[PDB]
Order: structure tokens, then sequence, then C-alpha cells
């Protein structure tokens, strides 16, 4: 955990020593529609050397099928066929998998979800109906007139992922249903901003799960990074040896903690969010959990492995 | 802070020595538009006895007038005509002087509110113009859409009160709005929830500011209690005498912290949100910080002051 450089020699020491490399999508393989230079013949060659490469995200905006479609199209070489959405996790289809196992047995499960359509469809192939993916704007003179809008029957839980159709009702529903204490709260991801090409940058899900939890007066459970959880959906569908496992990032509070809370090897890609002043400044600080986020190589960009790939 | 029940002769005593008593609007002297039974009288007969009266609140929907009427319309006597509102600070009235410091020296200042009618009055007495009140639904199928929506040209604060419109799109033009550097954030109070009458509760203004923050990355400057700001509001217009002055509240987190911190006697009210299990907690728990916000005296309500005051 000294964040070194991953130069040529200690790429090709590394890559011999794992054979599976677990990769975030945004901010390492690719921002916006573009792809970073030089990450698909990076990725393309891993493969080649026949090493497994998998994908976590924590975007709930897309399907399984639609991210691997996504690195497909870019050059990512993932497999052709319906067989491409299993090497891709994301918190959408993560979150689904956690709601079947918490509401297992429950008939005709049905959760509110303040989120995208693909979070829905997830659930929906899980078995889970989902309600509010939508507008819901406010209307009302008061108060009251807001707590007295009509709810559906049977909402077991509430899914806070990204909505851009997020709104004061929104809440005040999410607020009603989890007042029962059976029903779940889970969040897709806690990332307080989420970046875009350009340098520009919109809002994260968790600004809504921090304003959903504190309205509640609830813990949400974070399906994706730095959760195990995640993590663990991986490793049920991939079959995961953390000794011989890299997690490539570029978010420190979110990727490579998830590496090192999981005991998996962690590469920092300054592509992203992430630079190297923050590790320093986690280095710095004497806090343990501040150490944890702190990354075992850091390379500019993913592309700086090719030189050892091309051996 | 033993949390001492104000018993009738405890309340002779403490009001001989205290000539100020300032009190917490909702959940304290009324709910809704329902009067804590008995509280009007006790307040009259403060006003007999000629103890100063006093009203602090983190509602920024009502305006210092607005709440000047609902005083006299329920009977709690205040002085009529216009200087019934200078016995109200509410955090609409002190957010508009917290900017009239701030934005001092500013030709036509502006400033994006999410937030009520009454904040932008206050805001606009004080000379500082208001942006976005009102709805503000999104439309577009991407964030470049989103982010393509215009900016009015000159923001020098974004401020965050209770706003019913509250949506993705004002979150993401209000981290815009912030992401130039001399932009203030400013929130009007931080408080989870909001009670309503009949024991039904609504999200409150400070899950919309936490989410304006985490999306900014910014620390919002909170005019409402327990912030020593808005107590200096009130020591402006009043001389306050920390040893005469008691803070009546029903909320440990936001009242009694703010008399603990501005060394002012503190009544807790069992008719609002706070409980006395929640004073156990802080009592038994080793933390300094809520040992803080553990009151002096406890009653039930206000009304249990009457007795004393009948003498
Ligand atoms: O919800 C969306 N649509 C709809 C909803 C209801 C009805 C119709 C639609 C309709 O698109 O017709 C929606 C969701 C997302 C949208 O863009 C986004 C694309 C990508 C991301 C993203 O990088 N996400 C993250 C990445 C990293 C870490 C966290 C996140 C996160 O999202 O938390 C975000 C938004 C557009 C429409
Ligand atoms: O989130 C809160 N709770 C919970 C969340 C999950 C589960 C349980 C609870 C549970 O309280 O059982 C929360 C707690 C307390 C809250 O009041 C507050 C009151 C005042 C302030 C405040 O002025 N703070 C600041 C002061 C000055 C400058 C900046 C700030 C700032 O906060 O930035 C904050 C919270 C609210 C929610
Ligand atoms: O009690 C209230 N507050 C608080 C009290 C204690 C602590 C915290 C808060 C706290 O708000 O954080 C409260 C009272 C009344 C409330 O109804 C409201 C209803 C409507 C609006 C509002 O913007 N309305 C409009 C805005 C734009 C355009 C039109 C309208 C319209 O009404 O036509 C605000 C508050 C909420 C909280
Ligand atoms: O608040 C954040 N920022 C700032 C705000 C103001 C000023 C400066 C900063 C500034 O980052 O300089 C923030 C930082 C990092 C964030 O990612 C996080 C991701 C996840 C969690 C988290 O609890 N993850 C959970 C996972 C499992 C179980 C429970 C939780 C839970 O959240 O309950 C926290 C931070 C977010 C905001
Ligand atoms: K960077």
């Amino acid at each position: 955990a000294r964040c070194v450089r991953l130069s040529a020699e200690r790429a090709k020491l590394l890559l011999a020593e794992v054979d599976t490399l677990l990769f975030n999508c945004d901010g390492v393989l690719w921002r916006g529609e573009t792809a970073v230079p030089g990450a698909p013949e990076t990725l393309r060659a891993l493969r080649a050397r026949g090493k497994r490469l998998g994908f976590i995200t924590n975007n709930s905006s897309k399907t399984r099928t639609a991210y691997a479609e996504k690195l497909r199209r870019l050059g990512f070489g993932g497999p052709v066929g319906p067989e491409a959405g299993l090497e891709v996790f994301g918190t959408a289809y993560c979150s689904a998998l956690y709601l079947r196992q918490r509401l297992a047995g429950v008939p005709d499960p049905k959760a509110y979800v303040l989120g995208s359509p693909a979070l829905a469809a997830e659930l929906e192939a899980v078995g889970v109906t989902s309600v509010g993916v939508g507008p819901d704007v406010l209307h009302g003179d008061g108060p009251s007139d807001w707590l007295a809008v009509p709810l559906e029957p049977d909402v077991r839980a509430v899914v806070v992922g990204f909505d851009p159709h997020f709104s004061y009702m929104k809440l005040t529903k999410a607020v009603r249903y989890l007042q029962q204490p059976d029903c779940l709260l889970v969040g897709t991801n806690m990332d307080n901003r989420l970046p875009l090409e350009n340098g520009r940058f919109i809002a994260g899900t968790g600004c809504l799960v921090r304003a959903v939890e504190m309205a509640a007066q609830r813990q949400a459970d974070i399906i994706g990074k730095p959760s195990r959880f995640i993590f663990d959906c991986v490793s049920q569908e991939y079959g995961i040896n953390p000794e011989r496992t890299v997690m490539v990032g570029d978010r420190l509070d979110t990727d490579i903690l998830l590496g090192s809370t999981c005991s998996l090897k962690t590469i920092l890609t300054l592509t992203g969010v992430s630079s190297l002043e923050d590790v320093k400044s986690n280095q710095e600080s004497d806090s343990m959990f501040k150490k944890k986020m702190v990354p075992d190589f850091y390379v500019d960009s993913i592309a700086d492995l090719l030189p050892a790939l091309q051996g």
C-alpha cells in the first residue's frame, strides 16, 4: 500500500501473479462514450494472454447487456452473443440479486424504485415488481395533501438509484413506505458526484440515498462499491481468488477500498476522479480507514500496461 | 444538565432568575394551526409578569410578519402592529441578514434559492434578488441536455431552504452555480424531519441541504439552530444576557444545543420531536457532544408553567 508506479517490469511481475483482473468501466476504460486512449488494446491483449477480465460498476442506469454492448462496441473484446452480460456486474443486477435473496419466499414481491428503467428491468427479471420509475411531480398546497397521496398496496422494499425524476414527493412517499419496519432500504451506490466527459460532472446517487436515509432515520444497504456485497456477487459467478485478482479503479473511496477490504490487489488509474494528491493525504493521515483506501500500484492510464503486454 | 422535571416550585424560582424566555414556535407553542393546550395563556401570563418573550424558529416557509400574525391570531399576545415582527426570528429573515453581510457591496445581488416564496420575500426586503423559486421539472434524455440548460448570469449565492419542488434539475443547477468559487452556499436549517400535527412527519430542509453539500463538495453555512449565527441575530436586536435567558424547545439537536452552546438555560418540551429516552441515551453515552444536547429542565408542555405564573 505504497502507491508504487507500475512500471513495465513491475507490471509484468504482477500480471504473471494474477490470472483475473477486475475493472471499473467509468474513468478507467472509458469516459463518456469515448474510450481512454489505448485502453481497448490493453484489455484485448490481456484477454489474449488468457487473463480473465471482469467489470464492476456502480452505475444503475444500464443493464448487463447494455454495458456489455458498450464494451464490445468500443473494442474491449467481450464475448459475443447473450453470454456477454455475464462478464459485467453492475449495481442494477446486484440490487436485483439482493432483493431476490432478502425477499425470497415473499409472494409477488413489489418495490418502490426511485431509479432508472434498467434497475426496474433487472428487478423484474428477478421477479420483483417495480413501482415509481418515472416522474412524480409535487401537487398539493401543503404537507397534509402530500401525505394524502395514494400508495401502492404491497411494497416490501425501497430502492434508491439514479433517478433524474427525483422529487420531494418521491422522498415523502419513500419515507411513508419505509415507516413499516419490514420494508427494506436499498441504495445502489453512494457516490457523491459522478464524472462525465470533458471534466463535467453531475450529482451522484449518494446524494439521493443520503436524503432518503436521513428522512427515514434508516441506514440503507448499499449494493455498490465499496460494499463487500458486489464483490460477493462477482465471486459467486466468477470464483474469484483474492490472491490472484486485481481491481483497477479511479475512485479511492469506492474501487480501491473495495480491493483493500476484499483482499484484492489494487491499481489506481489517474484518468478518473481520484488523484495522487488524494492518496498522499490519506497516506499522511493516521486514520486506519483512510490508510485502507491507499492503492498498491498506480498507473497514469490503463494503457500503461501495454509495454508489458506487448512483450 | 440533569433534565430535572420543571415542578411548579422550580418553575417559580427559574422564572424569578430569568427575565427573558425564547421559544421554538413549532412543536412547543403550536402544531399546525392547533395550539398546544394552555400554551397561549402561559405566554400571556409571562407577558403580564413582565418577562420578555422572543421566538426562534427554523422554518423558512413563513415570513417574520406572518409568524407574528399567527402569534396574535392564536392568542400568544405579541405586540400588535409592525413591532410584532421584532419578536420573531426565523431562518428566512436570519438568512436574509447573513446575505446582507456576506453580499455587502455587491451590485444587484442575486441568488439561486431552492426555497419558499417567503424566503425569497425576506431576501427581497434585504435587497437580494431571488431565482429559481418554483417548479423546475427535469426534461431531457441525458446528462448533456441537462447541463446545457441555460443559467442566469449573476448568481453569487445558493440558498437551500425547504423546497417542495426540489428536483434533480435544481440540484444540478445548484452544483453548477456553486462551481464558481465566489458563490456562497447557505442552508436555512439542517433538520432531517419536521413534525406535523397528528404524530405524522415529513422530510426536512436538512436532507436537501446535505444533497447539495455532497454534490458540490462544499460545507454550507447553516443559519438556523443550533448555529451561533441565529443567536447572534437574536442578540443583535434583543441584547440577550445568558444568565437571565431561557430556551424552550422540543428538539435536542437544534433548540437545546443552541441553549447549551450560547450559555442559555434550557427547558425541553416533550410535546414535540424529542423524548425523555433520547435524553437518557445522551446522558448515558460518554460522548461530550451528546452531553451538550441534554436539557437542564424538562416540562411535558409549556402549560405546566401556568401554576407558577398563576400564583
Ligand atoms: O432514469 C433514467 N431514465 C428514465 C427514467 C424513467 C423513464 C424514462 C427514462 C428514459 O431515459 O427514457 C436515466 C438514468 C441515467 C441517465 O444517464 C446516466 C448515465 C450514466 C450515469 C453514470 O455514469 N452513473 C454512475 C457512474 C459511476 C458512479 C455512479 C453512477 C450513478 O449513477 O450513481 C448516470 C446517468 C439518463 C436517464
Ligand atoms: O441523519 C441523521 N440521523 C439518523 C440517520 C440515520 C439513522 C438514524 C438517525 C438518527 O438520528 O437516529 C441526522 C441526525 C441529526 C440531525 O440534526 C442536525 C442538527 C443540526 C445540524 C447542524 O446544524 N449542522 C451544522 C452546523 C454548522 C455548520 C454545518 C452543519 C452541517 O451539518 O453541515 C446537523 C444535523 C440531522 C440528521
Ligand atoms: O414546519 C415547517 N418547517 C420547519 C419547522 C421546524 C424545523 C424545520 C422546518 C423546515 O422546514 O426545515 C414547515 C411548515 C410549512 C411547510 O409547508 C410548505 C408548503 C409549501 C412551501 C412552498 O415552498 N410553497 C411554494 C413554493 C413555490 C411556489 C409556490 C408555493 C406555494 O405554496 O404555492 C413551503 C412549505 C413546510 C414546513
Ligand atoms: O461528503 C462527501 N464529500 C464532501 C462534502 C463536503 C465537503 C467536502 C467533501 C469531500 O469529499 O472533500 C463525501 C465523500 C465521499 C463519499 O463517498 C462515500 C461512499 C460511501 C459511503 C458510505 O457511507 N457507504 C456505505 C457502505 C456500506 C454501509 C453503509 C454505508 C452508508 O453510506 O451508510 C460514504 C462515502 C460521499 C460523500
Ligand atoms: K484526475
